[PDB]
């Protein structure tokens, strides 16, 4: 079947030229809505959800973890490394990276989640221990985000990314103040005001991290406290056929506009 929300989100893919993925989990009755669910996308920058979750559950085990110092060298510097670039010679904690990476989008950071988890290979393995079969991290910083169509490395696809973050920041996958720490990072992120928050109710709480990379890739995925109702969690991936195509966070903001219209 094809709901009318489904119809909407096609109408609006059509329009846009490009490839758009969508899942929402209501938890107030666990129902889904998909548009392309189980397709595959390129996650780029909203896999740092997953590395600084990974993160958060080895420090259930090490209550100084996230105050382990991490060396930042000239040599570790990638591409985006607001945060990271002003503690060259210097350190960061694992809270700050953590923080960095998910707030800022800082790459640098990420790459020392990553490597705090032994490579992307282990970040992928917290997935597969937290239920989520599809996730998968192949490389680190910054070719994680060069979104190839068709590419299966660095992808997930969006009813897998939905669940996984319900379970991480709703659900138990962590530890009640893991999970706690977890919300308010994603609640302070910089990034995301003209992405799904663009098309939500100015009402609604969002906490979210975004993403962007190769063919026009430009992604968000989302918890939303709206008011007087229980949260939803949206995944909104769009990915475009040409490797220069450009940005286009307005339509992350049209698929949360119907989806919202829809409940
Ligand atoms: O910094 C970025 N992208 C980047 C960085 C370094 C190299 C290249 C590159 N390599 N080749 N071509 N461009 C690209 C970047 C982009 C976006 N964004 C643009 C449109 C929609 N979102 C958002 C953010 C932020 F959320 F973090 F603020 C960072
Ligand atoms: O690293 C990147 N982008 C980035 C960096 C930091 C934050 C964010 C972000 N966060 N939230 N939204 N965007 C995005 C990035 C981008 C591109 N690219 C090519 C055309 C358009 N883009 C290519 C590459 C790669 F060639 F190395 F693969 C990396």
């Amino acid at each position: 079947q094809t709901s009318a929300v489904q119809q909407k989100l096609a109408a609006l893919e059509k329009s846009s030229g490009g490839r758009l993925g969508v899942a929402l989990i209501d938890t107030a009755d666990n129902t889904q809505v998909l548009y392309r669910g189980d397709e595959r996308f390129p996650m780029c920058s909203t896999s740092k959800v997953m590395a600084a979750a990974a993160v958060l559950k080895q420090s259930e085990t090490q209550k100084q973890l996230l105050n382990q110092p991490v060396e930042i060298k000239h040599a570790d510097l990638v591409n985006y490394n607001p945060i990271a670039e002003k503690h060259v010679n210097g350190t960061m904690t694992l809270a700050e990276l953590s923080a960095a990476a998910l707030q800022y989008s800082d790459n640098t950071a990420m790459n020392k989640l990553i490597a705090q988890l032994g490579g992307p290979g282990g970040v992928t393995a917290f997935a597969r221990a937290i239920g989520d079969e599809t996730f998968r991290l192949d490389r680190t910083e910054p070719t994680l985000n060069t979104a190839i169509p068709g590419d299966p490395r660095d992808t997930t696809t969006p009813r897998a990314m939905a669940q996984t973050l319900r379970q991480l920041t709703l659900g138990h996958a962590l530890g009640e103040t893991q999970r706690a720490q977890l919300v308010t990072w994603l609640k302070g992120n910089t990034t995301g005001a003209a992405s799904i928050r663009a098309g939500l109710p100015t009402s609604w709480t969002v906490g979210d991290k975004t993403g962007s990379g190769g063919y026009g890739t430009t992604n968000d995925i989302a918890v939303i406290w709206p008011q007087g109702r229980a949260p939803l969690v949206l995944v909104t991936y769009f990915t475009q056929p040409q490797q220069n195509a450009e940005s286009r966070r307005d339509v992350l903001a049209s698929a949360a506009r119907i989806i919202a219209e829809g409940l």
